[PDB]
């Protein structure tokens, strides 16, 4: 089997990435933020506390013929943004672009941190990174692709996320009409439960190539890129008025500058981000200030490859016995 989803940005800075996923008999289609970087199907529902839902479309398992309550199971979540969810857990059947698992975890949410109340356009996330982070109690649950891989024609999944545009998600085949040129594979340690691999540098603009390992994780469900604080320095040093605010939170630039691009290595392949794609825009609304898209990673405790890294990529999520990842130009 495969399936194939299109994903759309949430709004005009591509902060994140909705796609529909149907729950349930009948279908319940919810815009979930498809997530590299956890483990979890959770999803705003019937059971949120009132107060905490503000414009997400909910699932309801009672309206569910499938639907089975997990009796016992707890999950709890907190996030690298410091958001967080938790509540209880069902079984029922999920469908992504076609491709059905049934007896999926859906866990609902009975309570939401103020991050997800607050944002109206996504009604849960799933998990795409290994089972092992699965935060379900007492028996950890596994992911959707985890449960879907045995039936797929190839165990893989692939993110083709769009620039300002929507993108696609599909589950099974590789699109060898979807990227320029080659496919570059490189390894992926799984021992922290992530799609964690091992970058071979990076330059600026037109900048000289540095090798250097850089060791991250592939997270869709991070909106930036997040670096040592030395390759973040560097970039920013090419744009007049860059600085770093610690009132804002990072690295701000003069919304005047032309950016440039930020290339990253995959084994002896390139990836070049160009530098639009680095632009958060005013940091409130009116603001000459502008947000940059890339930031240090330091006291996060890992460097993470996210939305701005991936977006400019075709990737392959290889979850075959031994996973790895692929990255190719588009």
């Amino acid at each position: 089997s495969t399936g194939s989803a299109t994903t759309t940005p949430i709004d005009s800075l591509d902060d994140a990435y909705i796609t529909p996923v149907q729950i349930g008999t009948p279908a319940q289609t919810l815009n979930l933020d498809f997530d590299t970087g956890s483990s979890d199907l959770w999803v705003f529902s019937s059971e949120t506390t009132a107060s905490e839902v503000d414009g997400q479309t909910i699932y309801t398992p009672s309206k569910s013929t499938t639907a089975k309550l997990l009796s016992g199971a707890t999950w709890s979540i907190s996030y690298g943004d410091g958001s967080s969810s938790s509540g209880d857990v069902y079984t029922d059947t999920v469908s992504v672009g076609g491709l059905t698992v049934t007896g999926q975890a859906v866990e609902s949410a009975k309570k939401v941190s103020s991050s997800f109340t607050e944002d109206s356009t996504i009604d849960g996330l799933l998990g795409l990174a290994f089972s092992t982070l699965n935060t379900v109690s007492p028996t950890q649950q596994k992911t959707f692709f985890d449960n879907a891989k045995a039936s797929l024609d190839s165990p893989v999944f692939t993110a083709d996320l769009g620039y300002h545009a929507p993108g696609t998600y599909n589950f099974g085949f590789i699109d060898t009409t979807a990227y320029t040129g080659s496919i570059t594979y490189t390894a992926v340690s799984t021992k922290q439960g992530f799609w964690e691999w091992t970058s071979t540098g990076y330059a600026v603009g037109s900048g000289t190539f540095k090798s250097t390992s850089i060791d991250g994780i592939a997270d869709t469900g991070t909106t930036l890129l997040y670096l040592p604080a030395t390759v973040v320095s560097a970039y920013w040093a090419q744009v007049s008025g860059a600085k770093s605010s610690s009132s804002v939170g990072g690295y701000v630039f003069p919304c005047s500058a032309t950016l440039p691009s930020f290339t990253f290595g995959v084994g002896s392949a390139r990836i070049v981000i160009p530098g639009d794609y680095i632009d958060f825009g005013p940091i409130s609304t009116g603001s000459s200030s502008c947000f940059g898209g890339i930031q240090s990673s330091a006291g996060i405790g890992i460097n993470i490859f996210g939305d701005v890294a991936l977006k400019a990529a075709f990737v392959v999520f290889n979850g075959a016995t031994t996973p790895t990842l692929g990255f190719a130009s588009k």
